[PDB]
């Protein structure tokens, strides 16, 4: 579990990235693509973008950087009782995506990684110490909704 302290870290934080979702989006799903190719292909309005500069103009790239952090703070916001929330949310990653957890794992990678070299100040390691737990317990609640739904790969 996380503390009040700790969600404090985590939210005080979140609210400068949706102060930029967009340019945060960009950044982290670049990171994403870059550092895991694989999971690119989960998209397929990007059978084509094969350069960086490719990523930082596409339109839908941008589109859906905003769809996770928007969601993803809006699961982080509720402090660990996003039980309700999650069950749509594995229900359409698992059976009409069917997204690894280890794609979940990634993102985290990716979320840290642009969180540290954009807010220094701001993401300290305490701090990345609380987003570290926050995003983990977010990926075993969903894992635990994985298996309801009986995903297994």
């Amino acid at each position: 579990v996380l503390s009040e302290g700790e969600w404090q870290l985590v939210l005080h934080v979140w609210a400068k990235v949706e102060a930029d979702v967009a340019g945060h989006g960009q950044d982290i799903l670049i990171r994403l693509f870059k550092s895991h190719p694989e999971t690119l292909e989960k998209f397929d309005r990007f059978k084509h973008l094969k350069t960086e500069a490719e990523m930082k103009a596409s339109e839908d790239l941008k589109k859906h950087g905003v769809t996770v952090l928007t969601a993803l703070g809006a699961i982080l916001k509720k402090k660990g009782h996003h039980e309700a929330e999650l069950k749509p949310l594995a229900q359409s990653h698992a059976t009409k995506h069917k997204i690894p957890i280890k794609y979940l794992e990634f993102i985290s990678e990716a979320i840290i990684h642009v969180l540290h070299s954009r807010h220094p100040g701001d993401f300290g390691a305490d701090a990345q110490g609380a987003m570290n737990k926050a995003l983990e317990l977010f990926r075993k609640d969903i894992a635990a909704k994985y298996k309801e739904l009986g995903y297994q790969g």
